[PDB]
């Protein structure tokens, strides 16, 4: 079926655009993506640079992820990013979102042979 790998690049990867779009960014990415389809996903990251940027972070400052395993990275330069959050009048299956730009550290879990992002644990 659908990999962890491609799973990521899904929920993640939005390397079309520099920045978020627009204030109907995460409204239209949300749903587009599939992570309204189930639920309203209530938080979400997409990160605007390479995929060969975003997979090379596999490689980069290891931290702790947040539930405690070790596979977690943190990227040594800021990336682009949008984080989008699910607004408190939101009511599936109209998913409602805020969209935010930022320029942060990434921090992605990795798994696998090849070595790969299959989660976006936190920016800092
Ligand atoms: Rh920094
Ligand atoms: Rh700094």
């Amino acid at each position: 079926k659908e990999t962890a790998a491609a799973k990521f690049e899904r929920q993640h990867m939005d390397s079309s655009t520099s920045a978020a779009s627009s204030s109907n960014y995460c409204n239209q990415m949300m749903k587009s993506r599939n992570l309204t389809k189930d639920r309203c996903k209530p938080v979400n990251t997409f990160v605007h640079e390479s995929l060969a940027d975003v997979q090379a972070v596999c490689s980069q400052k290891n931290v702790a992820c947040k539930n405690g395993q070790t596979n977690c990275y943190q990227s040594y330069s800021t990336m682009s990013i949008t984080d989008c959050r699910e607004t408190g009048s939101s009511k599936y299956p109209n998913c409602a979102y805020k969209t935010t730009q930022a320029n942060k550290h990434i921090i992605v879990a990795c798994e696998g042979n090849p070595y790969v992002p299959v989660h976006f644990d936190a920016s800092v």
